[PDB]
């Protein structure tokens, strides 16, 4: 429905992909990306 | 699971917040939100 949303629920997925390679830096870095989106996902739906 | 009870809860607290805004209740609005973006957040990191 919301392509913000859906951009975010893909983030979502990359994270869980490094985590199961055990990749922490990754998951840092697109972390601070999920949050910012998700910020946005808040602006936009507020 | 499904994620649908999250999602419902999710719903009706979106309704709440539509009933503050057509009222113009700024306070209840907001204050609603937060809770709103906490469990949405929950939502996405349950999300496959």
């Amino acid at each position: 429905g919301s392509p913000l949303a859906q951009q975010i629920k893909n983030i979502h997925s990359f994270i869980h992909q490094a985590k199961a390679a055990g990749r922490m830096d990754e998951v840092r870095t697109l972390q601070e990306n999920l949050h910012q989106l998700m910020h946005e996902y808040f602006q936009q739906s507020d």
